[PDB]
């Protein structure tokens, strides 16, 4: 039983843009941009709208770059996330309720103020290939297992 998810990367040749969770879950941490897909849009229709809400950004084209299942101890549904790739953005970011946007270098991404799977994962992303993950959390800080490989088809 699984909820699907996406998660937007703006990777840029020198810079990745990230998003500051500023309440809920996971505030305090920098990550992409997106959320629950939501009935009645496609999984990248829900990546565009969440980049958009959450940066005020819309994309000429989005790419699937992977899919990560996480897993939280005592949590009945599973997270089923679709990963996606941009370079080419439209706008300039802005802040929302949600996330304060800002730009990184890619040799300094903040990566111990991030979700720990993406310490991992986000080296894969960099190298502009296609994985798949698997990551169980309990709680928001320690992973007790985890798989990742390269995939030809996300
Ligand atoms: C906006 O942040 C996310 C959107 C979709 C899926 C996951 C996320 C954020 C927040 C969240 O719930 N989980 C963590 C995030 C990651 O960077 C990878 C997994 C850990």
């Amino acid at each position: 039983a699984s909820r699907l998810y996406t998660l937007v990367l703006v990777l840029q040749p020198q810079r990745v843009l990230l998003g500051m969770k500023k309440r809920g879950f996971g505030a305090g941490r920098w990550n992409g941009f997106g959320g629950k897909v939501q009935e009645g849009e496609t999984i990248e229709d829900g990546a565009r709208r969440e980049l958009q809400e959450e940066s005020g950004l819309t994309v000429d084209a989005l790419h699937k770059v992977g899919q990560i299942v996480f897993e939280f101890v005592g949590e009945p549904e599973l997270m089923d996330v679709h990963v996606f790739c941009t370079d080419s953005i439209q706008g300039t970011p802005v802040e929302s309720d949600e996330m304060r946007p800002c730009w990184f270098q890619l040799d300094q991404i903040p990566f111990k103020d991030m979700w720990p799977d993406d310490s991992y994962w986000f080296p894969l992303l960099l190298q502009k290939k296609k994985f798949h993950g698997y990551f169980k959390f309990q709680g928001q800080d320690t992973i007790l297992d985890y798989t990742l490989r390269e995939v030809d088809t996300v």
